[PDB]
């Protein structure tokens, strides 16, 4: 179907791990999209061929406003290309760098859009397992959109034995190896809600063994400006027990969420 020679490459949209992401227009259509370039050599050397496989499959059959679409993909002698949907406003990561902190109104709305998309994924038994400012994109109308389903999985799962990852947004179960479920995304949605209000993750540390400790111990504190409503929602998601964590409906209904969110 598609070939590199079908597209006009634009400017570098962002930097991934197995390759950068670029802007690009379809030659006859003039359709603007993002082309995620991945190097086969690097993918092989890391043995993540199966992860790119799931990412492509899962995301491709996904259909939700708050979820970045994956039209198709194709490839060549050296790299693999993923035809994604273009996110004009960039990432929540950059927006967080710009504003340092987000207000409750902006955070509540960013949480609803995320809880909606996550619900849609969990309804199909799909865990993202990698929800963070870098993989959260903003659409034309500033709406949120979860992307990078590289760690996404159709399941109840165990690890893949490795871990490139800023533990920050990872749940206790994963960080330690156990058999996890969809409740990991609820945990991330807590770290995220805290980072949006404070400006940094709740388990941030200077080392990977210091962060490891705080996440497993669930060691975090709230700054004074963090209202009681936010403190309650965050304290419910960040449970050490996957079972105690609330359901996406208790999140979409939570008093703080319904009193500040616009969506
Ligand atoms: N469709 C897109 N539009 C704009 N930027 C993108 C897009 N896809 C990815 N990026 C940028 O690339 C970065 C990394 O690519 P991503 O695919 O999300 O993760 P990975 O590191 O697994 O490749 C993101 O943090 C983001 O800044
Ligand atoms: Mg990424
Ligand atoms: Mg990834």
């Amino acid at each position: 179907q598609w070939a590199l020679e079908d597209f006009e490459i634009g400017r570098p949209l962002g930097k991934g791990k197995f390759g950068n992401v670029y802007l690009a227009r379809e030659k006859q259509s003039k359709f603007i999209l993002a082309l995620k370039v991945l190097f086969k050599a690097q993918l092989e050397k890391a043995g993540v061929e199966h992860q790119l496989r799931r990412e492509v499959e899962i995301q491709s059959h996904l259909r939700h406003p708050n979820i970045l679409r994956l039209y198709g993909y194709f490839h060549d002698a050296t790299r693999v290309y993923l035809i994604l949907e273009y996110a004009p406003l960039g990432t929540v990561y950059r927006e967080l760098q710009k504003l340092s902190k987000f207000d409750e109104q902006r955070t509540a709305t960013y949480i609803t859009e995320l809880a909606n998309a996550l619900s849609y994924c969990h309804s199909k038994r799909v865990i993202h397992r990698d929800i963070k400012p870098e993989n959260l994109l903003l659409g034309s109308a500033g709406e949120l959109k979860i992307a990078d389903f590289g760690w996404s999985v159709h399941a109840p799962s165990s690890r893949r034995t490795t871990l490139c990852g800023t533990l920050d947004y990872l749940p206790p179960e994963m960080i330690e190896g156990r058999m996890h479920d969809e409740k990991v995304d609820l945990w991330s949605l807590g770290v995220l809600c805290y980072e949006f209000l404070v400006g940094k993750p709740p388990f941030e540390a200077n080392t990977y063994q210091e962060t490891y400790k705080r996440i497993s111990r669930v060691e975090f504190t709230f700054p004074d400006f963090v209202t009681e409503g936010a403190r309650d929602l965050i304290s419910r998601l960040l449970k050490h027990n996957p079972s105690q964590r609330p359901m996406l409906r208790e999140v979409l209904e939570h008093p703080w969420i319904t009193a500040n969110s616009s969506k």
